[PDB]
């Protein structure tokens, strides 16, 4: 790779990886617009199988960065608007504690309170139902960010009732199938399980358990390679041939909400560049219960963001972060769950070595 690359992944990345003893990763960045991909390790630590550019490992919030687009895609076809109530797609919700509850709430982690997680006994849409209705928010709509997957879950869910198809065949038509990601799953096929590595938790090879809302929350599987081609397409969203599809990013990286120095956008999180690296290292603002302002109209995608997003799944850990106005990205898939901190300092120093 060129030799400015060569060095900063190199000094960067093997630390990292010794100091959390990770067993695979894989790395892209993305400079002047091009991939240059990274591997060490192995996909599998007992048979010895090294990671590759076509090793797939799972995304996990990560994932909600496709579902924002997705979504964004859905305004841009006027299949759905933002401003549309909750109660519009699923009537059985229909309750003043559900007045005023929006998609943009829905997407956003604005609903009031939504739980973290969809709990593991929500197998069918009845048990779905009641979970929703029973839900007592601890907070006016539109009014505090708390980063939940029952909330944008929800919203993937919705997003795609207009398009009559199912939530994975509306993200692969509409999502995949443009932007030629050939190796990018919600269900791997059972040919394509030879490329699958295995996450490790405390020793464990595991792999993401099934639950409700799984594919919209944390349901994306993909290889370095297909996530690089991500990275390009959310930096140059004006390349896209597609209208819609191009539409749809530039609203997925919208600002629609902002707390502290940090910005919501749709699945993408935002900052303004040069970004105070301490508080996105030692991120205060992500995981916590923060008030936000609403930001009427959304502010268009700035050139001069770090746009990022972190994921973790039981046996993985995933980062992107890109600065459109550079022409610069940073992919990390590791099959182990470390500590973010780790990870996002590791793609800063990689990036402000770059810029
Ligand atoms: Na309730």
């Amino acid at each position: 790779a060129p030799q400015q690359i060569n060095d900063i992944v190199h000094r960067t990345i093997t630390p990292l990886i010794e100091q959390q003893k990770i067993p695979g990763m894989a790395v892209a960045v993305i400079y002047q617009g091009k991939p240059y991909y990274f591997t060490w390790g192995y996909a599998d630590i007992a048979k010895k199988q090294p990671v590759t550019q076509q090793t797939l490992f799972e995304l996990g919030s990560v994932s909600k960065t496709f579902t924002g687009v997705l979504g964004g895609d859905a305004i841009a076809r006027g299949e759905i608007k933002l401003s549309d109530p909750t109660t519009k797609y699923w009537p059985e919700l229909t309750a003043k504690q559900w007045n005023g509850i929006t998609l943009l709430h829905l997407a956003t982690y604005t609903a009031g309170g939504l739980p973290l997680q969809v709990p593991d006994e929500v197998k069918s849409s009845s048990d779905l139902l009641r979970f929703y209705q029973n839900w007592q928010p601890a907070w006016a709509p539109g009014t505090q960010r708390l980063y939940a997957n029952s909330s944008i879950g929800l919203f993937g869910a919705l997003a795609v009732k207009p398009s009559g198809l199912s939530f994975e065949q509306a993200m692969k038509t509409r999502v995949f199938q443009p932007l030629k990601l050939n190796h990018t799953w919600i269900n791997v096929p059972s040919a394509e399980e030879k490329n699958y590595a295995w996450g490790y938790r405390e020793g464990k090879a595991v792999h993401v358990s099934p639950r409700a809302l799984d594919a919209e929350a944390y349901g994306v599987k993909s290889t370095i390679e297909d996530m690089a081609r991500w990275v390009q397409s959310n930096l140059k969203p004006l390349d896209i041939n597609e209208k819609t599809l191009q539409q749809g990013i530039q609203l997925a990286q919208s600002r629609y909400w902002q707390t502290g120095d940090m910005y919501q956008g749709l699945g993408w999180e935002m900052l303004d560049w040069p970004v105070n690296p301490d508080i996105i290292i030692n991120n205060k603002i992500a995981l916590a219960a923060r008030p936000v302002k609403p930001i009427t109209p959304p502010t268009p995608a700035v050139r001069a963001s770090w746009v990022h997003k972190t994921g973790a799944t039981g046996g993985f850990g995933s980062y992107v972060a890109f600065i459109p106005e550079k022409e610069l990205g940073i992919v990390m898939l590791a099959n182990k769950n470390y500590p973010n901190p780790a990870r996002v300092a590791a793609a800063w120093q990689i990036l402000n070595a770059l810029q």
